[PDB]
């Protein structure tokens, strides 16, 4: 599924998002919108034999568990598969795991290059939340 930019900001809203670890409901927009474009069966192949997964691009060698990964960790608990539904909770919630560290947003090479340090609230301007 691809989601409305105001879609998504009302789900990640309704997930708990907003403030999560003191990051702004722009933030998960913006790094959405710049790691799959809003689009939830995003994939996309690394060298190393990973994958990334889903509307938030979680990779398989660390946080979810696709099979084909020698070595995966799967510190989310969850089959990659289950960050591509068009359900967004899987990967809310993995994103919830992978930003309680010391890394944060920065986990996000999209989020690092595109939103940090911007005016993340234009992410939400317009919507009805």
């Amino acid at each position: 599924k691809v989601f409305g930019r105001c879609e998504l900001a009302a789900a990640m809203k309704r997930h708990g998002l907003d403030n999560y670890r003191g990051y702004s409901l722009g933030n998960w927009v913006c790094a959405a919108k710049f790691e799959s474009n809003f689009n939830t069966q995003a994939t996309n192949r690394n060298t190393d034999g990973s994958t990334d997964y889903g509307i938030l691009q979680i990779n398989s060698r660390w946080w979810c568990n696709d099979g084909r990964t020698p070595g995966s960790r799967n510190l989310c608990n969850i089959p990659c598969s289950a960050l591509l539904s068009s359900d967004i909770t899987a990967s809310v919630n993995c994103a919830k795991k992978i930003v309680s560290d010391g890394n944060g947003m920065n986990a996000w090479v999209a989020w690092r290059n595109r939103c940090k340090g911007t005016d993340v609230q234009a992410w939400i301007r317009g919507c009805r939340l």
